[PDB]
């Protein structure tokens, strides 16, 4: 952690936007971020998450990519452009470390794409969401593209070529169609 790739069957098992989704009880995200020092050309990282229960080191994957990010990479005065792909959308914990620290820490941009939705009915978790909208934070669903990306980039694909389930495009909408919903 962070590892630079999933395998396959990691992939497609806890990527997968259905809505009932059984038993995906681990959080997954990838990321690339941009990384803008102030008299030098762009440099890019890239890397994959998972959540922590070990011994005492308990983190869901978004804590540990921000325990990773201050510990390690945050530096005077550079900027930085993260992105997000999350298996599942953040519980509102998670959500609500990662609003401070954006308040916080201006000089860092974050989108946020999300494979499913965790309880899109309920408000705690349709809270964070909202908090991290206000934050500056883009939140989207993941759709086609965004699944070939993190397939062609994070995964031991052997360059084969990503394999979309059937009715990831209705998930997408299904999901969208929420998600705008929630973020009034
Ligand atoms: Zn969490």
């Amino acid at each position: 952690n962070p590892m630079e790739a999933m395998y396959p069957h990691i992939f497609y098992f806890h990527f997968k936007n259905l809505r009932k989704a059984y038993g995906r009880n681990e959080s997954w995200l990838c990321f690339t971020m941009e990384v803008v020092k102030h008299h030098s050309p762009v440099s890019w990282k890239r890397g994959v998450f998972r959540n922590q229960v070990d011994p005492e080191t308990h983190c869901h994957a978004e804590r540990c990519f921000l325990s990773w990010f201050c510990d390690d990479i945050l530096s005077p005065n550079t900027n930085y452009e993260v992105t997000w792909y999350t298996s599942w959308s953040p519980c509102p914990e998670c959500a609500g470390e990662v609003a401070e620290f954006l308040a916080r820490h201006s000089n860092v941009n974050l989108t946020i794409f999300t494979a499913r939705l965790y309880y899109f009915w309920d408000t705690d978790y349709q809270e964070g969401l909202r908090s991290l909208s206000q934050e500056g934070a883009s939140v989207e669903i993941m759709g086609y593209k965004d699944f070939k990306y993190c397939w062609e980039n994070f995964v031991y694909n052997d360059d084969e070529p990503f394999k979309p389930w059937k009715g990831l495009k209705y998930n997408f909408l299904f999901l969208d169609s929420k998600l705008q919903e929630i973020l009034e």
